[PDB]
């Protein structure tokens, strides 16, 4: 089961600029930085509070490595902003194949890497009233 | 200082429809339910976790009361989709007043009523990077 708020990815065009924005306006600071060639994405992750599940809420700051990613497509389209929200669990692939089989359309037939050594998959903006919506495995 | 995501508030056409897909595929069930006729919205707060600093994380699902209100001007231009992030704090007055002071926009002059007793306040999108950014202090 899904039971914390994980993160909110937030694209942006300069990832410096935005984490300088975050710390100097709210005193968040860098829990990680982790560039994912797959994803196409180089992220910030600023720790917010830690979780009831025994895990942690964060913003994840996006900046697109290339044009041609999700991230880079979307920018280019919508401005800076709110891309997607992601959920926690314990067990991604089981609560992917449950709600696969409720016939939300789940990106990927097996959860691939995030940060931190996380599993991740998505699920279809289209099916879930226009959110990008992310599960989300802690390594840990 | 802000020690908590509070909520995602996410805009729907369909309050009902919007709580019943969360119910059916997450099990997320609905903590509190409250029409703001100021704020042109009926809300619906599901409850995803408790958090370290003594509060807890929703999604707030919006649906507008009139087409002349922030959600439904949103969802006119934009569908459906999360439309702001919000963070707590023990003392929103305090936190606003020091933003104030680094010259990001704050929407109001006095913090003003959230859901369930809160206080509440606004950070203009375009001086956060394209979110839309509330403050919130719980009335607990
Ligand atoms: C590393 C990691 C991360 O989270 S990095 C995150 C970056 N990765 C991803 O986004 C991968 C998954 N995303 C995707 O595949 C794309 O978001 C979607 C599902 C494929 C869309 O794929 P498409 O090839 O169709 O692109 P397209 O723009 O055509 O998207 C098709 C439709 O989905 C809508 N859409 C696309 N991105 C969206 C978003 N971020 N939020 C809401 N709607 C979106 C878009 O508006 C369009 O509908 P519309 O015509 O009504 O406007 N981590 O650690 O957690
Ligand atoms: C009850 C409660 C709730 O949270 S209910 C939430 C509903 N309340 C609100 O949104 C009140 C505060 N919001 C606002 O005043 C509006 O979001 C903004 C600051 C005023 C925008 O006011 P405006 O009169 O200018 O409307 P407008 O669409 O023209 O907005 C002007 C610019 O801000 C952008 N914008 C507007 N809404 C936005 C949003 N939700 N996210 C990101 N950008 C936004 C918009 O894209 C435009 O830029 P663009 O030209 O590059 O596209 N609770 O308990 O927490
Ligand atoms: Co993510
Ligand atoms: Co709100």
């Amino acid at each position: 089961s899904l039971t914390r708020i994980d993160h909110i990815g937030i694209a942006c065009h300069d990832l410096d600029a935005t984490v300088e924005f975050y710390r100097a306006t709210y005193g968040f600071e860098v829990f990680h930085t982790e560039v994912n060639e797959e994803q196409g994405v180089r992220e910030a992750m600023l720790k917010i509070n830690d979780t009831s599940d025994g895990g942690a809420s964060y913003l994840a700051l996006l900046e697109p490595t290339r044009e041609d990613s999700a991230v880079g497509k979307w920018l280019a389209k919508n401005g800076e902003g709110v891309h997607h929200i992601a959920f926690g669990t314990a067990d991604v692939d089981a609560d992917a194949a449950d709600i696969r089989d409720k016939g939300v359309r789940v990106l990927y037939d097996e959860p691939r890497r995030g940060s931190m050594g996380s599993r991740i998959t998505f699920l279809h903006p289209k099916d879930c009233h226009g959110v990008l919506t992310e599960l989300v495995t802690s390594a840990a």
